[PDB]
C-alpha cells in the first residue's frame, strides 16, 4: 500500500529552484547529506544519555557511501536517529518551510545555493544530481518506511518491507544519466576530503 502525498507549495517551489537553475557545483549535495547524518547521529547520542534504552536497536554510529555503478546509485547511509512516518508527512515540511523562506530570501540577497545547508534544508540539493530519491528510514519505536520522490509536487510513503535497518537512514540517489562522476571512488574521495574531512564519526567509502 502506498500513499501519495503533495509537497506544500514552498517545498515544491524550492525542488524546482534546485533542478531548474544553472549551477555547475553540483558536488555540495554530498557535503549536505552528511551533514544531515552527522547531525542525527549527534540526536541519537545526545538523545541516549538519557534514556540508554534508545540504543537497543544499535550501538555504532557511522556512515556509510555506497555507489553502485548497476543499479547507478549512490547510497548515504547512517546509524543516526532516523524519522518516524509523522516525521516523513508532517514534522519535516513544518520546519523546513520556513528554512525554505530564508534561503529563497538571500538567494536574491546575498547568497547561492552553496549556502543551503545553513536553512536546514540541505536534503534537497540531492536533486542536483538525482532524478529519483528514496529514503529508507527507521526511528526507534516506530517501523521502517520508504519515501520516494522524483520532484513533480507528490511523494510517497510506504512501510519498508526490504532488509531491515535496525536504526538510521539510507538515502539512495538515482543519479541522473551525466552524474554518473559520483559513482567513481576518486570522484567521492576528493569530495569528502575538500568538503568533510572533520566529520567526527567513521565515514567508509564502499568501493565499486
Ligand atoms: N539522515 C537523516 N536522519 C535523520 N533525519 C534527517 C536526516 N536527513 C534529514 S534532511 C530531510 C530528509 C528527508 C526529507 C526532508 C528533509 I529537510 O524528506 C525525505 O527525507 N533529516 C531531517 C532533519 C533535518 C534537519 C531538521 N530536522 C527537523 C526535525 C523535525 C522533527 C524532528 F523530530 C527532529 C528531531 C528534527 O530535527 C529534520
Ligand atoms: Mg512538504
Amino acid at each position: 500500500e502506498v500513499e501519495t502525498f503533495a509537497f506544500q507549495a514552498e517545498i515544491a517551489q524550492l525542488m524546482s529552484l534546485i533542478i531548474n537553475t544553472f549551477y555547475s557545483n553540483k558536488e555540495i549535495f554530498l557535503r549536505e547529506l552528511i551533514s544531515n547524518s552527522s547531525d542525527a547521529l549527534d540526536k541519537i547520542r545526545y538523545e541516549s544519555l538519557t534514556d540508554p534504552s534508545k540504543l537497543d536497536s544499535g550501538k555504532e554510529l557511522h556512515i556509510n557511501l555506497i555507489p553502485n555503478k548497476q543499479d547507478r546509485t549512490l547510497t548515504i547511509v547512517d546509524t543516526g536517529i532516523g524519522m518516524t512516518k509523522a516525521d516523513l508527512i508532517n514534522n519535516l515540511g513544518t520546519i523546513a518551510k520556513s528554512g525554505t523562506k530564508a534561503f529563497m530570501e538571500a538567494l536574491q540577497a546575498g547568497a547561492d545555493i552553496s549556502m543551503i545547508g545553513q536553512f536546514g534544508v540541505g536534503f534537497y540539493s540531492a536533486y542536483l544530481v538525482a532524478e529519483k530519491v528514496t529514503v529508507i528510514t527507521k526511528h526507534n519505536d516506530d517501523e521502517q518506511y520508504a519515501w520516494e520522490s522524483s520532484a513533480g509536487g507528490s511523494f510517497t510513503v510506504r512501510t519498508d518491507t526490504g532488509e531491515p535497518m535496525g536504526r538510521g537512514t539510507k538515502v539512495i540517489l538515482h543519479l541522473k544519466e551525466d552524474q554518473t562522476e559520483y559513482l567513481e571512488e576518486r570522484r567521492i574521495k576528493e569530495i569528502v576530503k575538500k568538503h568533510s574531512q572533520f566529520i567526527g564519526y567513521p565515514i567508509t567509502l564502499f568501493v565499486e
